[PDB]
C-alpha cells in the first residue's frame, strides 16, 4: 500500500552477494547438496561427519554434531533448508536425514528446531511443510514427534500493519486454516495433542484469526466462511465463540470492528436443524406459511446493554467502510426502529422546541434594547428591575446557555482523534453550539465590567444562533441533504479555490495601488485605488460584479491601468469563477446520489445519544427482549420478528420446475 | 492514416492498361502460360527456346538465354511470376523450370535473381515463397541453392512512415518471424548459413524488428511476445540483446522509445529457472513465503547512470502514448520513489522558500518607494546610500534575478520542437520565469539612464511574480490539478471563443459609432458612444454586466439605436457567454477524471531535473544498487525489492480446487 518493508536478514538465500580444510567443507557442502537434490553425494558426506565424531572427546557428541548441522547467524537447519527448496527427490532426503538423527539420541532435537533470529523466531519444520503444501511429508513428521503447538512469533509473523509482513494466526492449525487446505485441518483436529482453545500474542484464537483474513467485500469463492463453519461445528461447544482477546473482543465483535459484512451476516443468522447441533444457532424459526415467517434472534452481545456491543461499534466508529450495509442486517434493523418509536421521536421534538424559543427570546431582547446614552442596561435577567411582567424569559437565556456550554464542552473533551476526519462524525456541531453559548455569557460578564464591547459579542450570538437551526433538518429525509452538502462544498471546493484567488488578489492589488498619485488636494479623494486596503476592496467588488470599470483615473500611465484591469476581469470572472461553479456541480451531484445512505446514519447517532441521557430506571423500562428457553439447560434473551417477503417467495415458487 | 502512397511501377500486373515473329512470341507466351497454370503448353514452349540457341554463336549461350527469361523494365523472372500467381499446379511448374536451368550451367543464376527496380530492389524468390505461405516449396529452394541472407532494400521495403510501405526486417528470417510462421523460423535457424547476428540498413536485427511491429495495446493473441521468447532462448547468448542500431539503441531502449508497454514489461521481468538458461534472466527471486517475496532486478541499462536510459526516455520524450502505464512498472517505480525520499523533497522545499522570500522583498521595496519629486531613487541595492541596516535584501533581488535569467535562458535554447506541443512538457514555465527576471534587471538599467519608464516595468514584475507561485502547487496532489486546467481551458476554449467575439465587437462597434453626432457644445461629452475606442469599451462593459442601457441618446435614429443594442445583448450575453461556460464545463470534467495521471508525471520531471544540478561526488553518494553475482562468471548491479500482494495471493489460493 504505502511502502514495501525491509528485512534485516533474508529467510533463504541462493544468491551469493558481494562484499581439505574439514572445518569448512563439511558444513557448507551439505547445504548445497540437500538444496539441489544430490542424493548420492549426500550419503557420502554424512559418513564423513561421523568420522570426525569418533576422534572426539566423549559424552558431548550430540552437542558437537548439531553445531555442524545448524547455521550460526540464524537457526536454520538441514531439514529446513531441504524443505524450502522442493525438488522431485525430497521425499527421500527427508528419509536419509531422519535416519541419521535416529542413529543417535538427537531425533527429538533435530525436528523440534527453531529460528533464533529476531525477525523469524519460533518457526519450525511443520510451518515450512504446511506452507509448501506437502501433505504426505506432514504425516511423517507428526509420526516422528513434531510439536503441533509451536508458536511462530516475530516481526515477520506479527507485523504492525496489514502489509509489512504476513499474519496468519501463529499456530500450525491456523496456517492450515488460512491457506485453504481442508485435509490438513481434519488431520490435526483428530490428533490428541492439538490444543484448539489456544491463544497467541494478540490473544486471538483460530476463530479470531479467520476474521482478520476475510474479504471485506462479497465475491464468488469465500473459503473463510466454509472454514469458520467447519471448525466451529466440530468442536461442538461454546468456548471458542465466547472468548475475548487482549482488546476485549469476541469473534463477533471483531468482525464489526474491522468491517467484514459477510462474516457478520453469517453469525447473526446461524440456524442448524440437527438435534446434537441445534443449540449452537442464533436464529430459531418456529412457524412459516408461505411468504411469512416468525423467528427468534439471539440479542446477547448485540443490544445496547453492556460495553462494546455490536450496535455501538458500528455506529460510533467511523473509518469502517461498510457501515450502511451492516446497519440494515436483521437483528440490528429492528432495534433502531423500535427505539425511535418508543422514546426518541419525542426527545428529538423537545430539543427543537426548547432551542427555537431560546432564539426568539435572545433576538427580541437584543433588537429592542434601549438605544440611548441615558438608558444603558444590559438586556438580560433584569439586572436593573423595571418591574415588567414575565421577566422569566430573560432568566431563561442565562440558564439555558450555561447548560449548553457545560454539556458540549465535555463532549469536545471526549473526542477521539479519528472523530475529526469525518462529516458524519458530527464534530462540527459540537464546536459551533459551544462557541454560541460562550459568547452569550461572555457578553453578560462584560457589562458587569461595563466595557461597552458587549454589543460586539451579542450581535454574533444571534447570527450563529439562527445558523445552528440547520442541525434540526435531519429529522426529514428531503431536507437532510442540505446540511450535508453545505459542508462537502465548503471543504472540498472553497478552501482550494481560496489559495488560488489570493495570489491574484495580492498581486494585482499591490500593482494597481503603486500606479497612482495622492489626490487629496482639499479632501477630494478622487482615486478609489489609493491604498492597499482600498484597492483590494474594489477588486473584490469586481469579481462579484458590483464595481465599475472607471477609466477616468487621475494617475500616470492611463493605458497600463486599463490593461491590468481587463486582464483581471478575464482571469477571475470569466475563467476562475465559472470553473469553481463547475467543481461545485460535481460535489452536489454525488451527495444526491447517496442521499439515503447519509440520512440514515445521522439518525443512528441521535438515537444512541438520547439513550445515554436517560436514567437507569427509565432505560430498564424500555428494554426490548424476553427470557426464553430455546434448548435444554440454556436460557437467553430473544426478539420475535415477523417477516413477509413477496419477492423472495415467488421466485422460489416459480423456479421450482413442477415438471 | 494521412494519405495512400504512390508507386512508380507495379509489382505484378495482370490488368493491361491503355495508351511467327519469334523475337516476340517466345518471351511473352511463357509468362502468360506460367501464370494461368498451363503445364502442357509450357513444355512445348521451352523446347522452342533451345531451338533458337542452337542457331547462335557459342560461348555466350547462358547470357542469351537469361535475357529471354527476365523482364527488362524490372528484374522479375519466370520463377517470380510463377510464385506470385498461385495455382493448384504450381508444385510442378517449379519442377519444370528447375529442370530447364539444371540442363545448362545457369541454375545458380536462375534462383538467385533480384529486382533491379528502384522501388523493389533486392527482392528474391525466397521472399515470395515465405510471403505466399508455401512451406514445402521453401524446402526445395533451400535444397537447390537459395541465398538465405539476401536483403531486400528499397522504397517499398523501407519507407519513411509506418504507412506508405511495409517494413518487416529486410531478411528472410525476419519475414518468417513477422508473419507468424513458427515452422519456417525453426527451419532457417537449423541451417548453417543463417547469420542470426545480421543487421539491415537501419542497423536493426531480428529482435529490433519484432519490437517495431508489436501492438502498443494489450490484446488476446500476441504472437510477437512468443516470437521474442522463441528466438532469444535458442541463441542462448548475449549478442542479440546487447547490440545497438544506428541511433544507438538496444532492443530494450527501442521499446521505450516507441511506447510498447507489453514488450517492456516482458523484458524487465524475465525469469528462467532451468540450469543452462538461468543466466539470461533479469529477475532473480530467492525466497517467498505466502504473499511476500524478495527479488533482485537487473538495473543495467535502466537507471540514470549512462546516456539514453529507459528511465530518461520515458520521462522527457512526450508524444509517447503510454507514459503513465510504463512508469508504474516495477524496476522503474522504486527508483523514482527512492530519489524523492533521499534528496528531492529537500531541494523542492528550498526552491519554494528562496522564491517566496524573493517576492516579499521585491514587493515591499516597490510599494514603499519614495513618492515625491524631490525624492527619486531607484528602489534597489542602495544606489544612493541612506545607511539603513540590513541592506542585503535589496542586494538579494539583483543577485537572484540574474541567476534565473541565465539559467532559464539556457533551457529555452535547449528546447526540442516537440516540447512545444504538450502541457506536461512544461515549456510554459520556462518562458514566464524568464520574462519576469528580464523585467527586473531591465528596470534597474533604465534608472541608470534615468528614463522614468522604469515604473512601468517594475509593476509588471510584481504581477507576474505572484502569478508564478502557481508552479509550486504540484507538490500536493489536491492542488496539483488547478495549475493544469487553468491551461487546458485557456487554450482549448478561450482562444476559440476569442475569434468569434471580435466579429461581433468590431461590427456593432463601428455601426453604433456611426449613428451619433458631435455633442461637445461647451465640453459636455453627453454621448458615451462617440468614438470607435469609446464604443468598444461600452460594449465590453455590457457583456460583463457593468454598463447601462441608456436609451436617452443625443443622436439621429433613436429607435435604431435600441434595436442594435438589444440584438447585441441577446447574441453575446444570453447566447455566446453561456455557451462558452458549457464548453469550460467539459474541459474541467476531463481533467478531474485524470487527476492522478497528471500529478504523477509532473513529479517525475522535477525529480530528474534536480538530479542534473548535483555535483558528481554527491551523485555518486546516492547511487542505489550493489554489485552481485547471480550466476557463474557474470557480475551485475541489483536492487532488492520486497513485495507483499494480498489480492493476488488469495485468488491463487481460493481457485486451487482442493477437491
Ligand atoms: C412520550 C413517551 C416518553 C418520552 C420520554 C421523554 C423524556 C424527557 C427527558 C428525560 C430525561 C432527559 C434529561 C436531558 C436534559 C438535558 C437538557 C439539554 O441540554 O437539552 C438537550 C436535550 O434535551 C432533552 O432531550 C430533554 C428535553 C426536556 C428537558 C426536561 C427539563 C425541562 C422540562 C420542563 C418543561 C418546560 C418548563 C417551562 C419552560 C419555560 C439538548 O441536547 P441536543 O438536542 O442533543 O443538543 C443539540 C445537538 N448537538 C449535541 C450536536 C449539539
Ligand atoms: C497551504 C498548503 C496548500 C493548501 C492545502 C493542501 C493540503 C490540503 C489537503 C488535505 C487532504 C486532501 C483531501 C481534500 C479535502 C481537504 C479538506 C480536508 O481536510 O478534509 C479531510 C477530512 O474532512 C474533515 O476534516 C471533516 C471536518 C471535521 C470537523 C472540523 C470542524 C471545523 C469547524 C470550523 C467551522 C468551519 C465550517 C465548515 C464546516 C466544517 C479529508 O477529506 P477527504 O480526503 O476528501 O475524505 C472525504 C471524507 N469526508 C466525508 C470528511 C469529506
Ligand atoms: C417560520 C419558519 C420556521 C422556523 C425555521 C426553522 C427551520 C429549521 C427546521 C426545519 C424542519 C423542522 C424539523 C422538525 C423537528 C421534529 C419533527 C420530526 O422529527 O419529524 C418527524 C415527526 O416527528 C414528530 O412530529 C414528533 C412526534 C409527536 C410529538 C408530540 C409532542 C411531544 C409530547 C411528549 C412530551 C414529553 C414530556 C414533556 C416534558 C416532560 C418525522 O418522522 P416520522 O415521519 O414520524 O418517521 C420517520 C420515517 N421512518 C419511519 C421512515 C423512519
Ligand atoms: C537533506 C539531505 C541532503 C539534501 C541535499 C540538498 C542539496 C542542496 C543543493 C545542492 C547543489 C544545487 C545547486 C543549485 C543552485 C541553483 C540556484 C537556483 O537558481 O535555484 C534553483 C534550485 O535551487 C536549488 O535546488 C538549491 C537551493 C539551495 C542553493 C544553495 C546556495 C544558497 C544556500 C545559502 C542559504 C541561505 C543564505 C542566506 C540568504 C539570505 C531554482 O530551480 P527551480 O526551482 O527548478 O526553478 C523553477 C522551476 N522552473 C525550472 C520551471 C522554472
Ligand atoms: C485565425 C485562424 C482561425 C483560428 C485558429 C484555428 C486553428 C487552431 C487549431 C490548432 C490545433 C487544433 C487543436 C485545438 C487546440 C488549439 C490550441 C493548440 O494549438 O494546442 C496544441 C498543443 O498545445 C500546446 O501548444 C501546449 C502549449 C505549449 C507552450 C506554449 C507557451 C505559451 C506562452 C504564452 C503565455 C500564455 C498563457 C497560457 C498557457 C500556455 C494542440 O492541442 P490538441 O490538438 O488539442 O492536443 C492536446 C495536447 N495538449 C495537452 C497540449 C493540450
Ligand atoms: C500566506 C499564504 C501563503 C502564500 C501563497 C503561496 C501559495 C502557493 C503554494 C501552495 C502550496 C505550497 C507547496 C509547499 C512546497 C513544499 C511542500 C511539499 O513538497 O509537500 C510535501 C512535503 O514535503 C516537505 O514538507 C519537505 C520535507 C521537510 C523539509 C525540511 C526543511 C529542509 C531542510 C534541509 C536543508 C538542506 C540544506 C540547507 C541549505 C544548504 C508533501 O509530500 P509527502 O506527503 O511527504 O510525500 C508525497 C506522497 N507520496 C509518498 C504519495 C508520493
Ligand atoms: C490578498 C493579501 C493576502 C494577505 C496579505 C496582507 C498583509 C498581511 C501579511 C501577513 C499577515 C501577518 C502579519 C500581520 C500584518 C498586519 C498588521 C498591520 O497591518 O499593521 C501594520 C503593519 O503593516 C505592515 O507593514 C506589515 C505587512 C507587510 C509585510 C508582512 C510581513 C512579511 C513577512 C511574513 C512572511 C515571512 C516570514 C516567514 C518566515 C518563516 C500597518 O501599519 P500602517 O498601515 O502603515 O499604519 C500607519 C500608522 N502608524 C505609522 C502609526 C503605524
Ligand atoms: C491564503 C491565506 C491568506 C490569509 C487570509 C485569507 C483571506 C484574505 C482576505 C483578507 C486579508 C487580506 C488583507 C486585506 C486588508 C488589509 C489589512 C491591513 O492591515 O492592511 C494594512 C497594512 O497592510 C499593508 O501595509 C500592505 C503591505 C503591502 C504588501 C503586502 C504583502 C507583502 C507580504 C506578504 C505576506 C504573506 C502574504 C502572502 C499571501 C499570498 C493597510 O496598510 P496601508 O493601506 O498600506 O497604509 C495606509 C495608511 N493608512 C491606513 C493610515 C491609511
Ligand atoms: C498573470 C497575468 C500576467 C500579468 C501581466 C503581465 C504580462 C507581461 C508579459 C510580457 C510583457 C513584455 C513587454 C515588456 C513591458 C514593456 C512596458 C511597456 O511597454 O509599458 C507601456 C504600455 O505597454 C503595455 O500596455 C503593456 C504590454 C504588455 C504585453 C502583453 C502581455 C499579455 C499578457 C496577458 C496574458 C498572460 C496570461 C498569464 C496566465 C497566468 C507604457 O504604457 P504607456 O503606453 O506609455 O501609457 C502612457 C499613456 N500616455 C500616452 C497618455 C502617456
Ligand atoms: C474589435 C476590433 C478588432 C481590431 C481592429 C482595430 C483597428 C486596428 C486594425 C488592425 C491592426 C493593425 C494596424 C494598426 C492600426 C492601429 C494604429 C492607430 O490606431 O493609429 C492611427 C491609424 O488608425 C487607422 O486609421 C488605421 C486603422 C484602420 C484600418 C486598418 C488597416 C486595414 C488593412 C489591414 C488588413 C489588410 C491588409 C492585409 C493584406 C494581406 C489612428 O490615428 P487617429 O485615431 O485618427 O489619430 C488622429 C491624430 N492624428 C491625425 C495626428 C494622427
Ligand atoms: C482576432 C485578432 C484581433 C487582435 C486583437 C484581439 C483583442 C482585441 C481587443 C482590443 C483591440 C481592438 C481595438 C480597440 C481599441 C482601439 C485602438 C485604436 O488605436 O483605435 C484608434 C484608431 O482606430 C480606428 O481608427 C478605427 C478604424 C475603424 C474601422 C476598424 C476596422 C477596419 C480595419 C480592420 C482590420 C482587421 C481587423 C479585423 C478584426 C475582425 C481610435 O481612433 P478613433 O477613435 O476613430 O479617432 C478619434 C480621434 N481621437 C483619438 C483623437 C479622439
Ligand atoms: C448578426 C445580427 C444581425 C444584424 C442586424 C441587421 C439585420 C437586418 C436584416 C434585415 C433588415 C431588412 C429591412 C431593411 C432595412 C430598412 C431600414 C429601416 O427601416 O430603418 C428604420 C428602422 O427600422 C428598424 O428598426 C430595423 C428593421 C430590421 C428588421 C428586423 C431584422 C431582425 C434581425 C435579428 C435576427 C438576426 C440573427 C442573425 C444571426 C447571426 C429607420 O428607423 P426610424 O424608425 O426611422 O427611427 C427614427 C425615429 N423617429 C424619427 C421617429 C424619432
Amino acid at each position: 500500500k504505502t511502502s514495501p518493508p525491509i528485512f534485516s536478514k533474508p529467510m533463504d538465500s541462493n544468491i551469493r552477494q558481494c562484499l581439505r580444510q574439514k572445518k569448512k567443507r563439511l558444513k557448507k557442502r551439505i547445504f548445497a547438496a540437500v538444496s539441489e537434490g544430490c542424493v548420492e553425494e549426500l550419503r557420502e558426506l554424512l559418513q564423513d561427519l561421523q568420522d570426525l565424531c569418533r576422534r572426539r572427546r566423549g559424552l558431548d557428541v550430540p552437542d558437537f554434531l548439531m553445531h555442524k548441522l545448524t547455521a550460526s547467524d540464524t537457526g536454520k537447519t538441514c531439514l529446513m533448508k531441504a524443505l524450502l527448496n522442493i525438488n522431485p527427490n525430497t521425499k527421500e532426503i527427508v528419509r536419509i536425514l531422519l535416519a541419521f538423527a535416529e542413529e543417535n539420541d538427537i531425533l527429538d532435537r533435530f525436528i523440534n528446531a527453531e529460528y533464533t533470529e529476531e525477525a523469524y523466531e519460533g518457526q519450525t519444520a511443520l510451518n515450512i511443510a504446511i506452507e509448501r503444501r506437502q501433505g504426505d511429508i506432514t504425516a511423517v513428521l507428526i509420526a516422528a514427534g513434531a510439536d503441533v503447538n509451536a508458536h511462530a512469533k516475530g516481526v515477520f509473523f506479527n507485523p504492525k500493519y496489514q502489509h509489512e509482513g504476513f499474519y496468519f494466526g501463529e499456530t500450525p492449525l491456523a496456517l492450515a486454516a488460512c491457506t485453504n487446505q481442508p485435509e490438513i485441518v481434519q488431520l490435526l483436529m483428530e490428533n490428541e495433542q492439538t490444543d484448539i482453545t489456544s491463544q497467541d500474542s494478540r490473544g486471538n484464537n483460530i476463530l479470531h484469526a479467520l476474521v482478520t483474513v476475510a474479504e471485506d467485500f462479497k465475491t464468488q469463492n469465500d473459503f473463510v466462511k466454509r472454514m469458520y463453519d467447519m471448525i466451529l461445528l466440530r468442536s461442538g461447544n461454546w468456548e471458542l465463540e465466547t472468548m475475548r482477546n487482549n482488546d476485549g473482543l469476541t469473534p463477533l465483535q471483531l468482525a464489526a470492528k474491522m468491517g467484514k459484512a459477510e462474516i457478520l451476516k453469517y453469525i447473526l443468522s446461524r440456524e442448524i436443524k440437527e438435534k446434537p447441533l441445534r443449540s449452537l444457532s442464533r436464529k430459531f424459526t418456529d412457524w412459516a406459511y408461505g411468504p411469512v415467517s416468525s423467528s427468534l434472534y439471539d440479542l446477547t452481545n448485540v443490544d445496547t446493554t453492556t460495553d462494546n456491543s455490536v450496535l455501538e461499534i458500528i455506529v460510533y466508529n467511523t473509518n469502517i467502510d461498510n457501515r450502511h450495509e451492516m446497519l440494515t442486517l436483521e437483528p440490528l434493523h429492528t432495534l433502531l426502529h423500535t427505539k425511535w418509536k418508543k422514546f426518541a421521536k419525542y426527545m428529538f421534538f423537545l430539543s427543537f422546541c426548547f432551542y427555537f424559543f431560546y432564539n426568539i427570546t435572545l433576538t427580541l431582547v437584543s433588537y429592542y434594547r434601549p438605544r440611548e446614552d441615558e438608558d444603558l442596561p444590559h438586556p438580560l435577567a433584569l439586572t436593573h428591575k423595571m418591574s415588567w411582567l414575565q421577566l422569566l424569559g430573560r432568566m431563561f437565556v442565562l440558564i439555558w446557555a450555561t447548560c449548553i456550554s457545560v454539556k458540549e464542552g465535555i463532549a469536545i473533551f471526549l473526542l477521539r482523534p479519528s472523530d475529526l476526519q469525518s462529516i458524519l462524525s458530527d464534530a462540527w456541531f459540537h464546536f459551533v453550539f459551544f462557541v454560541q453559548a460562550v459568547l452569550v455569557i461572555l457578553s453578560v460578564f462584560l457589562y458587569l465590567f461595563a466595557y461597552k464591547e458587549y454589543l460586539a459579542c451579542l450581535v454574533l450570538a444571534m447570527a450563529l444562533g439562527w445558523a445552528n437551526m440547520l442541525y434540526y433538518t435531519r429529522g426529514f429525509q428531503s431536507m437532510g441533504m442540505y446540511s450535508v452538502m453545505i459542508q462537502k462544498v465548503i471543504l472540498h471546493d472553497v478552501l482550494k479555490f481560496l489559495f488560488v484567488y489570493i495570489l491574484f488578489l495580492l498581486g494585482f492589488g499591490v500593482a494597481l495601488a503603486s500606479l497612482i498619485e495622492k489626490c487629496s488636494k482639499d479632501k477630494k479623494d478622487c482615486s478609489s485605488y489609493g491604498s492597499f486596503s482600498d484597492a483590494v476592496l474594489e477588486l473584490f467588488k469586481l469579481t462579484i460584479g458590483l464595481g465599475d470599470l472607471n477609466i477616468q483615473q487621475n494617475s500616470t500611465y492611463p493605458i497600463l491601468f486599463l490593461f491590468l484591469l481587463i486582464t483581471y476581469v478575464i482571469l477571475t470572472f470569466v475563467l476562475l469563477l465559472n470553473m469553481l461553479i463547475a467543481l461545485m456541480g460535481e460535489t452536489v451531484e454525488n451527495v444526491s446520489k447517496e442521499s439515503e445512505r447519509i440520512w440514515r446514519l445521522q439518525r443512528a447517532r441521535t438515537i444512541l445519544e438520547f439513550e445515554k441521557m436517560l436514567p437507569e430506571w427509565l432505560r430498564s423500562r424500555f428494554r426490548m427482549g424476553e427470557l426464553c428457553k430455546v434448548a435444554d439447560e440454556d436460557f437467553r434473551l430473544c426478539l420475535r420478528i415477523n417477516e413477509v417477503k413477496w419477492t423472495e417467495w415467488k421466485t422460489h415458487v416459480s423456479f421450482l420446475n413442477e415438471d
